[PDB]
């Protein structure tokens, strides 16, 4: 679900209003299983 990887800080849940006001991107993390 949309999260914020903010410098010198934790990754926390990003809601549309915050994204709108702090000029961030309402986007979520993409993860895949890598086989080797």
């Amino acid at each position: 679900k949309p999260m914020v990887n903010e410098s010198d800080g934790v990754t926390h849940a990003l809601y549309p209003q915050e994204a709108r006001l702090r000029n961030l991107t309402y986007s979520s993390g993409l993860f895949v299983d890598v086989k080797k």
